[PDB]
């Protein structure tokens, strides 16, 4: 208890009745998902990490959980994001149309949570879990990203819109779960465009984002995908969300 067996933080306080409730709420919410049975759901999450060891997770611990949490998403509606989760959201609340990965099943149930097991008992360990670098990579969270990601990623279609933070050092990063994953992911025979929104920290930053070495980098990425590359800068994000809730606005 002085001495923990991880670095990073334990499973989320009342873990499994915030999935549980989380799933009740979005089956209620989402028309679509009323076949789904929440408490198979919540054991099928269960069983990817408990009695298990947290550096040992597959994408495989997962596929029962995958294939309960199976749902059709609108292909050329879909926002990614790296490093500004906060404004995605605030986005598609306002904006119903289109989809972050936490407005899925899925990613809604996980958002903002952690959860881990212990090789050795059948418990869930609220103490501590691994961190993706101090400790281990192959952790329950970090694959259930990975492999929902992955899936997400491969269903999209068209146009695919995708928000960077444009305040941190690497707007795109290679390194991140983005640059790692989801683009490497979209399907070249459905994908047409990827467009990036850069978003402004700044009040007084007008400089053009799209023409950052590391957004250079991500067009180029994506050109071996025969994936056309589009960038917008957002300097202002709360005019943006003003426009985005009253659209008609002539200012907009
Ligand atoms: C796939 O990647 C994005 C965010 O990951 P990151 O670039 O901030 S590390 C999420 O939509 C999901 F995790």
């Amino acid at each position: 208890r002085w001495r923990q067996t991880w670095s990073g933080p334990g499973t989320t306080k009342r873990f499994p009745e915030t999935v549980l409730a989380r799933c009740v709420k979005y089956t209620e919410i989402h028309p679509e998902m009323r076949h789904v049975d929440c408490q198979s759901v919540w054991d099928a999450f269960k069983g990817a990490f408990i009695s298990k060891h947290p550096c040992d997770i597959t994408e495989e611990d997962y596929q029962p959980l995958m294939k309960l949490g199976t749902q059709t998403v609108p292909c050329n509606k879909i926002l990614l994001w790296s490093r500004i989760k906060d404004l995605a959201h605030q986005f598609t609340q306002v904006q119903r149309d289109m989809f972050t990965l936490e407005d899925t099943l899925l990613g809604y149930l996980a958002d903002d949570l952690t959860w881990c097991g212990e090789f050795d008992t059948s418990k869930i360990n609220y103490q501590s879990c691994p961190d993706w670098r101090k400790d281990c990579s192959n952790n329950p969270v970090s694959v259930f990203w990975k492999t929902v990601s992955r899936r997400f990623a491969e269903a999209a279609c068209d146009v695919v819109h995708v928000m960077l933070d444009g305040s941190r050092s690497k707007i795109f990063d290679k390194d991140s779960t983005f640059g790692s994953v989801e683009v490497h992911n979209l399907q070249p025979e459905k994908v047409q465009t990827l467009e990036a929104w850069v978003i402004h920290g700044g009040r007084e930053d007008s400089r053009d984002l799209c023409q950052d070495p590391t957004i250079k980098e991500l067009e180029s990425i994506i050109s071996k995908r025969n994936i056309q590359f589009s960038c917008k800068n957002i300097y202002r994000p709360d005019k943006f969300l003003q426009c985005v809730k009253n659209p008609e606005d002539s200012s907009c």
